[PDB]
C-alpha cells in the first residue's frame, strides 16, 4: 500500500513503519557550512572493474538494476567504511519537472535525480541479514543535473520501454556502472536510513559532491514509465523521492576543503 501519491505518500508512511520519525532518517539535506571537514577520512575506493549485471526490474517504485554479488566483484571501502560493502544495485530516484526530484538536498538545492548504488556489509554475509545491522549497508548517492547527455546512461534508457509497468523485468547484461561515475570522489557522509519503507537505519550514506549530467531527453524517458502494473489505469512513475528528514544529533563530515 506504500507509494508516492497523496494518500500513500511520505507523509504516510508511519503509519506502517513507525522507524520513519526515528533518529537516523533519510534523506537530509546537506549544509555545506556545517560539514565537518574530517583530514581523517580516506579516499573512497570503487572498484567497480569485475561487475556483473544481470537484470533490470520496475518494482512498481522505481526501477532496478541488480548485479550477481555472491563474490567479491564490485565493492566499495575505505572512505568512512571499516568493511568492505558489495554492490547490489542501483536505482534512481526523479521528478515530475527537472527542478525536483533528488533526495538529499545541498544547502535546500534539489537536483533533477539521484542515482543510489547500494552495497552490503560483507561480514553479515548478504543483504537481508546486512539491513538489520546498523553498519548493514553503504549506499553511494549521485545527484544528476539535465544538460549534456551521460553517454555511459543510454544502455539503462533505451531498454525502460521494456520494463514499462510494475513486476516486469529484462535480462541487463555488461552494463558497466563505471560509466555513471562523475569525475571527482569527493563527498560528503552521514549515518542514516533506507529512503524507502521500511525504512531501516542501517545506512553508511556516502553521497558525491560532483553530479554528472543527463540530457533532458534522457530524464523524459524515465518519467514514461509507470507505478502501476499491465492491467491498470496509468499512473507515471514520478516523484518517487521522499523529502528532507530531521538531522537531529547527526554530523554530516566532509572528505574535502
Ligand atoms: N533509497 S535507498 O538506497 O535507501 C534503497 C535501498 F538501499 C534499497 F536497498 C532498496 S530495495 C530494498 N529491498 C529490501 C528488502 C528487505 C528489506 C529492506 C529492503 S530495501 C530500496 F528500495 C531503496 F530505496
Ligand atoms: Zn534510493
Amino acid at each position: 500500500h506504500w507509494g508516492y501519491g497523496k494518500h500513500n505518500g511520505p507523509e504516510h508512511w508511519h503509519k506502517d513503519f513507525p522507524i520513519a520519525k526515528g533518529e537516523r532518517q533519510s534523506p537530509v539535506d546537506i549544509d555545506t557550512h556545517t560539514a565537518k571537514y574530517d583530514p581523517s577520512l580516506k579516499p573512497l575506493s570503487v572498484s567497480y572493474d569485475q561487475a556483473t549485471s544481470l537484470r533490470i526490474l520496475n518494482n512498481g517504485h522505481a526501477f532496478n538494476v541488480e548485479f550477481d554479488d555472491s563474490q567479491d566483484k564490485a565493492v566499495l571501502k575505505g572512505g568512512p567504511l571499516d568493511g568492505t560493502y558489495r554492490l547490489i544495485q542501483f536505482h534512481f530516484h526523479w521528478g515530475s519537472l527537472d527542478g525536483q526530484g533528488s533526495e538529499h538536498t545541498v544547502d535546500k538545492k534539489k537536483y533533477a535525480a539521484e542515482l543510489h548504488l547500494v552495497h552490503w556489509n560483507t561480514k553479515y554475509g548478504d543483504f537481508g541479514k546486512a539491513v538489520q545491522q546498523p553498519d548493514g549497508l553503504a549506499v553511494l548517492g549521485i545527484f544528476l543535473k539535465v544538460g549534456s547527455a551521460k553517454p555511459g546512461l543510454q544502455k539503462v534508457v533505451d531498454v525502460l520501454d521494456s520494463i514499462k509497468t510494475k513486476g516486469k523485468s529484462a535480462d541487463f547484461t555488461n552494463f558497466d556502472p563505471r560509466g555513471l561515475l562523475p569525475e571527482s570522489l569527493d563527498y560528503w557522509t552521514y549515518p542514516g536510513s533506507l529512503t524507502t519503507p521500511p525504512l531501516l537505519e542501517c545506512v553508511t550514506w556516502i553521497v558525491l559532491k560532483e553530479p554528472i549530467s543527463v540530457s533532458s531527453e534522457q530524464v523524459l524517458k524515465f518519467r514514461k514509465l509507470n507505478f502501476n502494473g499491465e492491467g491498470e489505469p496509468e499512473e507515471l512513475m514520478v516523484d518517487n523521492w521522499r523529502p528532507a528528514q530531521p538531522l537531529k544529533n547527526r554530523q554530516i563530515k566532509a572528505s574535502f576543503k
